[PDB]
């Protein structure tokens, strides 16, 4: 058997917002992160927008010491981990700080870092290389300054599964509790590849956007006029809590985490398969460690990147997997109004969702005008809507045919 | 309930060899896989030599047009789990493809392929950015490509814990199994941080032995003449199977994972605490985990990383844990001939572990001249010592104070 996994705290940096409550306004609203990058030089470049984070400041979290030693992946990931402690009301003391622990992750981790010391390495040679370079870069430091910070000694680690690392970093923490690892896990991820090398790479692969004109009707999942993903910066983190150990503090309790399903596609190393069987296995997994029928599902927040093959493959997905109940559940991309935080996606996506069943709203597909051959599914095209959750499913699919489907149920 | 997990499968890239056998011949020798580096010019750096894989031919696992695509720590993960897996005698079937996945982690991942794409773009600009950057870059691709080259649907991830990231990889993918997520991973790690940015930015740091006018003395872990960790290159991967699967099929069974520990420090970002508490922690963990009385225990690889502060902190943690029987078990570091593979550290350390209990021989420490203040344990210095083991531990610890412990014992 196993332990019930309840979510008590959670913390956002995003295109819309510095946290949750600001993303959350934005989301239900329908407003767009998406602009074109300010204090960066992208002349050469055929994608010039994003979602960057608006007006962050790092202090409200780290002396400027200690933040000029974090690439902002690290910093962005730190703030949403401070953000959800926070919201949660926990107390770490001598008796449980060895069963609270943290998993936060990055696709691609510290570029902006590894940019700014190349410069260095290729002007002035190697002596010229910050001496924080490495332990300011590596994915596990979110991790390992939270855990540092706030004296948490239970697991310490680090997902990177690609686009999917938010949705894996949030379902093992969930397992770990289950299974007794842990009582509290922070859990989720972090993104900021708008440099040079994010921007080129997905660039140089013609994985982007060029809607240089209209940065905010660039993402249009499901859209026939889609032409690929929008690139986005920031962070999710979830408190990850045994219901038990909730209970007996009076934890305000968001949902309750039932279902975690992993896949591989083996398919490509960055097209999905058309029929979106490797998603499909991914949800029938996660609906079977929910104990759940494909019948209970209400809403569904898609991966959605605004690919060409990425959409479709998910309606194909969605339709094998919940046959005549696939018209009855709702399914949006919050990336039509957020852009694709990458690593980051399926943190900030899970919140949704969470928010979703406390709200008992669908949040909407923004910029979906023309729904493209088959997405003929309840796609919330424009406009929140209002509906009964009792079940909402975050789905992640990235590079190398990763999958990650979270299940959360509401508690009450 | 929790199952069984045995070694069925090993495979490895190593400063000592291209496969395990001649890296395991290489280890019971003493020799040392440590020289000058021969593929770059390091003349500007205060660290000019490391553990470079030798004569390593991607044409004997994949097409020189796919490599050419690819990180090398991608081509050494993948030539580490392809042999592995040839190593098992496991065949792949739609009967079980979606019960085998894969969890192979790197530390730091494509900072060659990264470093060289930065060039390309500040000389040249984003137009000569590789279309390949991210796929062939991201610490996923392992995972992803194997799935892809083998038909691997079980859960596909990839930790990065920096030095831990190896026995991280082995434990987490032991729990998937134990758990019932799956019948078979394929588990470990890989690294090629030889760049100017790798040997630069650990150099930064002083982190690195600066020994360049005798390379092959440089790791002499516990020596009082130590002054710093030798960076090296190369892949480990196990096949870990459920114990019945394993028996089910007549697999031949290296031995069993028994425990499994991770406890962060939260201490320091980089330094271990002197007293080796988050490593004393996590190899409690991991003997509960076993159900073992720690007098069980006959061998621990250490970390034993070559570094002032690491090596006396693991004495302390080993002293602290097994008391008076830290007298009557041995202890050595392979990082004395191999260097430091950082995430592969703990895949070839597993494997070490794993071939310590098949051959009842402790591997040496080699370079242990003058033992330092309070190393006075048995540390196998200089020779292999033959001797009963009848349960093998091997201990990582990395930045962000991440701890990771692996207990395997003799099968019958
Ligand atoms: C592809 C593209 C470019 C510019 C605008 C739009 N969409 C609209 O303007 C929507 C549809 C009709 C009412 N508003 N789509
Ligand atoms: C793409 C690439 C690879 C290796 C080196 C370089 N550039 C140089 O070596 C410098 C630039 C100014 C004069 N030569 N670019």
């Amino acid at each position: 058997s196993r332990r019930r996994v309840v979510i008590t705290g959670m913390g956002m940096l995003s295109p819309l917002g510095l946290d949750v409550p600001s993303s959350w306004e934005g989301i239900l609203a329908g407003r767009s992160g998406i602009a074109p990058i300010e204090h960066m030089d992208l002349s050469a470049y055929s994608t010039r927008f994003g979602g960057s984070v608006k007006g962050f400041n790092v202090e409200e979290y780290l002396s400027a010491k200690e933040a000029r030693k974090l690439d902002l992946f690290i910093q962005y990931g730190l703030a949403a981990s401070f953000q959800a402690v926070r919201d949660s009301g926990l107390e770490v003391t001598d008796a449980n700080r060895e069963r609270i622990g943290v998993s936060m992750g990055s696709g691609i981790g510290g570029l902006t870092n590894i940019e700014n010391n190349c410069r260095s390495l290729f002007e002035q040679g190697p002596r010229r290389i910050s001496p924080f370079f490495v332990p300011g870069s590596i994915i596990n430091m979110v991790s390992g300054f939270l855990s540092i910070h706030l004296g948490l000694q239970g697991p310490n680690y680090a997902l990177t599964t690609a686009q999917t690392t938010g949705t894996h970093s949030i379902g093992m923490a969930a397992r770990n509790i289950a299974y007794g690892e842990a009582d509290v896990m922070v859990a989720g991820g972090s993104e900021m590849a708008a440099c040079g090398l994010g921007l080129g790479g997905f660039g140089a692969a013609r994985a982007l956007s060029t809607r240089n004109d209209e940065p905010t009707r660039a993402s249009r999942p499901w859209d026939r006029d889609r032409d690929g993903f929008v690139l986005s910066d920031g962070s999710g983190a979830l408190v990850l809590e045994e219901l038990e150990h909730a209970r007996a503090r009076g934890a305000r309790i968001y949902a309750e985490l039932v279902g975690f399903g992993m896949s591989g596609d083996a398919f490509h190393m960055t097209a999905p398969p058309e029929d979106g069987a490797g998603a499909a296995r991914c949800m029938k997994n996660a609906l079977r460690d929910a104990g759940l029928d494909p019948r209970q599902v209400d809403y569904i927040n898609a991966h959605g990147t605004s690919t060409p093959a990425g959409d479709i493959a998910e309606i194909a997905a969605v339709k094998s997997v919940f046959g005549e109940h696939a018209h009855a559940l709702s399914m949006s991309s919050t990336k039509s109004m957020t852009g694709h935080l990458l690593g980051a996606a399926g943190a900030v996506e899970a919140i949704f969702s969470v928010l979703a069943l406390r709200d008992q709203v669908a949040p909407p597909t923004i910029n979906l005008d023309n729904p493209d051959e088959g997405c003929d599914l309840d796609l919330v095209a424009h406009e929140a809507k209002p509906r009964k959750i009792d079940v909402a499913l975050s789905n992640s699919f990235g590079f190398g045919g990763t999958n990650g489907t979270l299940v959360f149920r509401r508690f009450a």
